[PDB]
């Protein structure tokens, strides 16, 4: 029953990233972090303006093409083994295409253990939070703040709505089985 | 009785520069931010390291001397001196010296006509946020969430600890005459 | 005869920002750093959006419109007052109008010493370097490569394309009149 | 005979990630870049305060523990098995136990072809840039110039001491079979 890899999901501007480095503090065990961000950083620039990479309108839509799919794919893979090598994981993600991108995840990680983590954040407050942080397109938080969840399910749910990183941080860790 | 600068005082991890760009996009009339941080970031490295300039205590301390403090003088000037040119300004700051320090702008802004505003957070929730966002040394929050505001004097007050930065935002341009 | 400024001008990519870094750690006396970057980064991000703010064309074009030059001008104007306050100043622009940005330049300074400084680099060269930092609007490079020296004067001009930062910095310094 | 992996080592500041940048631009296929520092920056915060983990001496010195020696392996073993999957994988790394590093490498790529490569520079000229990028720790580009090399084996040498990135990028590229 050992958590080997903590999963979350929540849309941008949610809090996520302050949530991840709470945990690497909080929890005793060291545990590494990636994310859909991490992933698009380590993917070349170019798949940024490709058809069947990443596209990101200017209203803050956010489109997925094949190409940028398939190499997500055998990241996935990568990460699962980093875990099944013994490495904990945390992983920072933003499931846009809902159940379905859960589907994705569980056929990846197979039967290791998973903490399925749901960070949710009222779509106006996140709007908020994006105006304030500066550095994501205009309108991603709302278009994500819903849509992200539906179907989903989670073994933890925290709402940064009103409860700081490190608070949710603490909820999540209580799940977190050594 | 139009104003000229919005001088913001609160402690690291407060909330202050996600203040700072919400004003930005709320204010119609465009302001020009600058604070503590840009100073430091265009004051030569080497002033970190330097006995007069300005030294990050492993527990989180910054200790300023003669060396630093001259320079930022120079700078406070400047700054001014674009407000009188007719750009409006946003001087995000950390009142180290508390009153005192709110007495040295005082003497560089003279008769200008400034927004003097406090941004105040529970020591223990910005020291939650500071390691949330794990780039700034651990303690600063902390040592910082009071000891800044002692006899210092507001014209608005707003406290992060349960209020979002463009609510914080919403609240200090009410009091901007244009 | 004193040098109180140093207004170092070359197109992007070209290697200013690496010798103005070298600068500061080379001159015994503290500079303050400051251009047209970070007068970008002090504006308000809808500046970047607004017609007579900064436009950035997709190949790499620059366009400002007068809301983004009449700040600047106050700008301006304020770091010259830094200088006159004492601060040593170094400043890292762009003259995207060549000419005519000195002479800007000149109306501000007044009878300021100051180190006029070209930073040259091949066109090819530094369009090569803009792919390799990734982080500028492709195309910008080999844009600014020469117009923005046409009609320039300098007292000392480094050219990037086959020295280091800190052999410019060098060649720069010699030039600095304590 | 398809390369799968590219692994480059050099020390600090020796142009390695304006290299990779360079690379994923060039090369026509997506490659996903990683390396010690990508690692570094997904490790948790406390990783660099702790014995068994990384430290960063005030000289430029790193010292590296078991702690942190084992959460590489199983990161290792990730990446190794991202390029299985299928997806091509770059690794920027610094092999500071010289050839100790690169058997450790071998031993988790197995049979899986890889394209070793050596990025060298003068110790002099690193430490010049590492002045001028000054975001790195005085010392460590010196330190490592040349032990990383001792031992290791390429397949391809690129020595930035007078070659622009994009340039030992196209020699680079030459080498990657598709
Ligand atoms: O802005 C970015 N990412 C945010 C999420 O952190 C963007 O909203 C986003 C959402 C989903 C996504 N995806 O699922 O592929 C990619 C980017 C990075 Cl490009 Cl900096
Ligand atoms: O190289 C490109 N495109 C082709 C299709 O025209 C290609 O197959 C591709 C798309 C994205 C990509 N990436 O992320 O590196 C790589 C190759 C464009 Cl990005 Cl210029
Ligand atoms: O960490 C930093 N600054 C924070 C404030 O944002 C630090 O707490 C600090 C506080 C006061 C100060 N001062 O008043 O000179 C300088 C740095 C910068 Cl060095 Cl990145
Ligand atoms: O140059 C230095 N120090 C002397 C005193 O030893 C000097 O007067 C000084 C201190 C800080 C500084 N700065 O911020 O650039 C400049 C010069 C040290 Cl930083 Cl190496
Ligand atoms: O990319 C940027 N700036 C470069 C110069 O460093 C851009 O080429 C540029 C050039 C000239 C300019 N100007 O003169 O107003 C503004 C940006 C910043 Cl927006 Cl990050
Ligand atoms: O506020 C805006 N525009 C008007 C004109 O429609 C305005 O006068 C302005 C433009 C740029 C700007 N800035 O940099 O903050 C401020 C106000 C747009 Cl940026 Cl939404
Ligand atoms: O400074 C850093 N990394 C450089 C290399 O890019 C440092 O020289 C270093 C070298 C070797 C290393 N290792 O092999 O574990 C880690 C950091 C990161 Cl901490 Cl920002
Ligand atoms: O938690 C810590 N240390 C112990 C040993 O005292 C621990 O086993 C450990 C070290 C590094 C680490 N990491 O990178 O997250 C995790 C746990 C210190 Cl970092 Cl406070």
């Amino acid at each position: 029953m050992t958590t080997r890899m903590i999963i979350l999901n929540g849309g941008s501007s949610a809090g996520k990233s302050g949530i991840v480095r709470c945990l690497q503090s909080v929890l005793p065990e060291p545990w590494l972090a990636f994310g859909v961000d991490s992933l698009i950083e380590a993917m070349p620039l170019k798949m940024q303006s490709a058809e069947g990479g990443i596209e990101f309108d200017a209203d803050g839509g956010v489109s997925i093409g094949p190409e940028f799919r398939a190499l997500e794919g055998a990241w996935a893979e990568g990460v699962v083994a980093m875990a099944r090598a013994g490495a904990r994981i945390i992983i920072d993600d933003v499931f846009l295409g809902g159940a379905a991108a859960q589907e994705r995840w569980r056929s990846f990680v197979g039967d290791l253990d998973v903490l399925w983590v749901g960070v949710r954040c009222d779509g106006a407050v996140a709007e908020g939070r994006e105006t304030a942080r500066g550095d994501r397109v205009a309108g991603m938080a709302a278009k994500q703040a819903y849509v992200v969840h539906e179907g989903v399910e989670y073994d933890v749910e925290v709402d940064t709505t009103h409860k700081e990183s490190i608070e949710c941080a603490w909820a999540i860790a209580a799940h977190v089985v050594p």
